[PDB]
């Protein structure tokens, strides 16, 4: 049983996808269409032979997320595997950031992680396993201008899942960070847009200049090779990985 | 030296912060002290160090796990002072447990006050610096903004936060006169860390953390402090400077 | 795919060489069987790498007896604990040939062909000393740091291309608790087999876009 | 101040090892030049300084590619100096190249320079050090100590080796009133940067602030870490990069 958060999008869908197809029973979770959501759900629980379920909980609120585990558990009988995904960002200079942004990012990309894994570990310690999948990013490495709230909460997960790690030292459980570079997503294709109107070119010219900025592969990462990185992760090799970070990201935090 | 300029220290009524208050007002700053404890020991140090060093020291007890507050100290420091060259951010608590018995309302105030306020200071700092030309933001985060340890999920959660916020800070403002860097401690003997000296007696515990085995001092910070806030230091920005005694070497 | 592991005659080599054989890889083990039990041609060159010619040699070496190089993982190196005033000027040189130099060499002579053909998979056994240092071993981890740097350029020269370069840095491994409860949290040993999936894993083309980075397989080790 | 310390800067015959070495000499320490350059040119810098700064100057053209003379140089200071206090290993080379197209032969002479000169003169100085129960190693490492650039294979590779030296040589000595840290510069318009620029924009690649590093920061740097004011700052790197690595 994998839970995995704002799994209706994006990288979520792509880990979610990934773990169903190797037997996990998933726990969906995010917003969106509610036709289009339960058009996912019924897809991946008959395309695979497993056990997926829905939970529309809004993670910006601790009881919440601990309650989509507390839940989780109640209805599929354990929790195996964690993957707190969920996040949203916001840029401004920081003289110019809104503190209820700040607020929601915080409490979301950062914040939504601790109360999850702490509604989680109890079942995890007791089972003797588990594995918590944290999806930070580059920028939980390193930093761009204009993206505070992010940048601080992405560290802060990172900072979380050591901490997380060393608390569950040896106890069969592992919990780790994997930070991408730009992935494709509604998240990036509103700063691509941005880019685009930006300079006055156009929608593609933007993206590639984007990408060549921070990304020297020059190629976007994708929720597939995220679904692979968190699959291995799971895995038995991936055992003795634990309290570190993992960057799918073309060589972003190499320069 | 430091004259002519104005700096600000969070929670400067005691500890790191009373060490880096002094180091930068034995270097000609004005000081803006910060913090709690006993209302007629703030007011002689903050008369004793305008005397001895001969600037002018304001007390500002503004409560920083509020938002307003902070960019309130910050603003009244400019209306007061007559400009702000140094921020820095250092006031904070501690609070150590399992992930899954930390207590939510612990969670949430070690992050107002460690990283949020952080924030709120900058934000507030930076329009002040932007239009001086100048501007020194010293953030003081710990050895766990960039390792951890086991029962410290929310301290290390918003250190790591502020290191990463740093970043942030110094390529906001790249090439404008003003840089933005944190100081990392390792063990320094004050009252959040004799708390947790005591704790274990009831069970020279540098030997855990500290290569060294010596403990930082807040002299030694502050003479951190006012290095970064000098001109050889104009181009240092967006990084930590370690004070661990070899602690993240390991 | 052709994948030749250096010093894959014992040890965290032998691992990375044995995974590589499940999936279905030619083997070109080296140092100083598994070719039948899993049916792949299973090669053997002792190459003494501590010479930058005979690795540059073991690598084309291959290129002509198994027609192909797609994976290439670097896992020879010595170690030799002493002071750094203690420690023989000799030793030095040794740690730095092999467990450095031996990585440039072989990915000098890898990637001409990578980029030919338009794939490649460089892995680098680094060692948690890449990131992170212990007394008395000034040559490994200055070495090993070495490596984790190399790799990133290696990354940074083929980015985009098809190719990629990591390092893997392992804890404790097995080639006494007292000394894993010092470095390793997690207070068990890391397995070949382990690696061997890792470096199975950095090989998946689930890894297309990981390069210039590391993979800390310690259990802990520099999480703290 | 840093009377009565003798500091040992290789590489000071020009550039940013200059620019350390007469900061150093600013705070009052006796200072030993190395390097390589024009007799009459080297002597004046060093009659200059002495005169200067009131402090004795000595200067070795030892070659650091050597380990013997990197070893002799450390030793030639504590003979006529009478102790090493300070050693700034700074002596530096580059080449930029192709991994397949670099060859063999600079790769191991920018390993030996860069990287084993520091471990060579680390050894020799440390005997000393610990004997007098003070020390202070101060090596310039670089940006690409920590990051990468494409091209620059065996300069990125000894870097990182300074950094791990470094981080060894501090958990050495911990505790013993000696410190080892790696001031890890961007961009610092000198002959080494210069030869680049032929083959403000340059900076806008690798450098946020626009602003090149000075050799004179870079020495306000190293004498901040030989202060008593950072004596538990050690087994570390100080970035002085306007922003290189911060994104
Ligand atoms: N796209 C990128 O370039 C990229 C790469 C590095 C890391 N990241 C991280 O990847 C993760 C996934 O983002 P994405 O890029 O797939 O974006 P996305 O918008 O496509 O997906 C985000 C998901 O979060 C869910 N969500 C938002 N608010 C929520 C709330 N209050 N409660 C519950 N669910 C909520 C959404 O419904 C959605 O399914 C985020 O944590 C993001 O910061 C993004
Ligand atoms: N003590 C250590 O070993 C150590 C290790 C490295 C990092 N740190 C960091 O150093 C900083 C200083 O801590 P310290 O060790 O001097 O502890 P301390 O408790 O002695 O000092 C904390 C200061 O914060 C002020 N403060 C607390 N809450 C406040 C609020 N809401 N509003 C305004 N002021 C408030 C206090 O009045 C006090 O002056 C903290 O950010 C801490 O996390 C400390
Ligand atoms: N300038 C930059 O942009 C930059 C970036 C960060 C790091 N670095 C590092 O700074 C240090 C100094 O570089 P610089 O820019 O001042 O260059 P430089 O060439 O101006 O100075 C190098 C000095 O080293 C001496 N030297 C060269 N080979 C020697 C040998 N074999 N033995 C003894 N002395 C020798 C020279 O005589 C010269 O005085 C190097 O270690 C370099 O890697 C420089
Ligand atoms: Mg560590
Ligand atoms: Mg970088």
């Amino acid at each position: 049983v994998a839970v995995v958060t704002g799994s209706t999008s994006g990288i979520g869908l792509g880990i979610a996808t990934a773990l169903a197809a190797q037997g996990a029973d998933i726990v969906l979770n995010g917003f969106g269409d509610a036709a289009e959501i339960e058009k996912v759900r019924a897809g991946l629980a008959a395309q695979h032979g497993v056990k997926v379920l829905y939970d529309g909980a809004d993670l910006s609120k601790g009881e919440a997320v601990r309650g989509l585990v507390d839940n989780a558990v109640r209805q599929m009988g354990r929790i195996d595997i964690l993957v707190n995904n969920a996040g949203i960002q916001h840029t401004a200079l920081i003289e110019d950031f809104p503190t209820e942004k700040w607020d929601a990012i915080l409490a979301l990309n950062l914040s939504a992680v601790f109360h999850g894994t702490a509604a989680a570990l109890p079942h995890m310690k007791k089972q003797g396993f588990g594995r918590i999948i944290n999806i930070a990013s580059a920028h939980g490495l390193v930093a761009s201008a204009n993206k505070s709230a992010y940048v601080a909460a992405k560290h802060g997960v990172v900072g979380f899942t050591k901490v997380t790690a060393l608390e569950t030292a040896g106890q069969g459980i592992t919990a780790n960070a994997i930070c991408p570079g730009w992935v494709r997503s509604p998240l990036v294709e509103k700063q691509i847009s941005a880019l685009a109107e930006k300079n006055g070119v156009d929608q593609e010219t933007a993206a590639r200049e984007l990408l060549s900025e921070k990304q020297p592969s020059l190629q976007f990462v994708t929720p597939e090779q995220l679904g692979g990185t968190a699959v291995f992760l799971a895995s038995d090799a991936a055992a003795q990985i634990t309290g570190t970070t993992v960057s799918v990201d073309g060589g972003w935090t190499a320069r």
